[PDB]
């Protein structure tokens, strides 16, 4: 295993463009889809990679392009933390993002469509649920074959958005958590579920810094989500990084012993080339828990 923190390069020897990633497993491999940030924040297209190993990523291109001057994915729009869905009902895959403006007042959500993983997606929609904020995004798929986008609302706190039977739009808010003590939401949501409990981590709101980010769990969607406690060593900063996703990595999903953290580290000033932290995740019996080893690459903070 590749664990530690590192900016991780693609087979064809580019930086791989690992940011804000969704991961998706579809058949025996693991589909990574990032922010492209090689010229700084705006929006440059959704990169595709994928990988066995989560050593060498093998890139599949820009799946999701720039789109034309008037659009919501324009070249002076923002575009973060793409996800990918494929729809049991239908078989197409689905991207959501973040859409974005560089004033921050837009706070939608992006819709694209491919019948392949590697797209090329089609822009359709940007959507709100009621018209409030969306921001950070994260998606979880149920055994049961449910869809769900997670959702940032400065305003309200982070939802559990149900998404339609076609995985196009939202039907239901199922729920909606404002951390601990917390006036807010966490944001860089992602969930998941192991022997019925639910574990949803997040990151507080501290801007650029890192933090300690945190989790909760629940026995149902819906909630009640349970009192939202950290994982990582108090004042590690979650390894000075900023929680993206976890993965289940066993052939169970939803069942697993082994699963895999990622957070990014943001380079403010060189996005591109943002490291990522990459390291094994406990979970067991409600308890969440990421420990750094010795052996691992890179330094505990940057």
């Amino acid at each position: 295993d590749r664990f530690g923190a590192f900016l991780p390069h693609d087979t064809s020897g580019d930086v791989a463009q690992l940011h804000g990633i969704g991961l998706q497993k579809f058949g025996d491999t693991w589909y990574a889809y990032g922010e492209n940030k090689v010229n700084g924040n705006l929006f440059q297209g959704v990169c595709c990679y994928t990988t066995t190993d989560f050593i060498a990523w093998r890139s599949h291109g820009i799946v999701l392009d720039v789109q034309e001057d008037g659009s919501a994915l324009a070249a002076d729009r923002i575009g973060e933390r793409p996800k990918v869905l494929h729809c049991p009902a239908t078989g197409k895959y689905v991207m959501y993002i973040h859409a974005e403006t560089p004033d921050y007042g837009y706070a939608h959500i992006g819709v694209a469509v491919a019948d392949a993983p590697t797209g090329p997606f089609a822009f359709q929609t940007t959507i709100t649920w009621r018209g409030y904020l969306s921001r950070d995004i994260g998606v979880f798929q149920d055994e049961d074959g449910s869809g769900y986008i997670m959702s940032e609302d400065r305003d309200h706190g982070t939802h559990i958005y149900r998404l339609a039977d076609d995985y196009l739009t939202i039907v239901e808010d199922v729920a909606c958590e404002r951390a601990t003590d917390y006036p807010y939401g966490l944001e860089s949501p992602t969930i998941i579920k192991k022997d019925g409990l639910y574990y949803w981590f997040g990151s507080q709101l501290t801007s650029w810094d890192t933090n300690d980010n945190k989790y909760s769990t629940a026995t149902d969607l819906h909630g009640p989500w349970s009192e939202w406690k950290l994982f990582a060593p108090e004042g590690a900063k979650t390894y000075d990084s900023q929680v993206d996703i976890v993965v289940p990595l066993d052939d169970d999903p939803y069942n697993s012993e082994h699963f895999l953290f990622i957070g990014d580290r943001w380079q403010e000033h060189d996005l591109g080339n943002s490291p990522i932290v990459q390291m094994p995740i406990s979970i067991a019996d409600g308890v969440a828990s990421l420990t750094w080893s010795d052996t691992y690459e890179g330094t505990t903070h940057r």
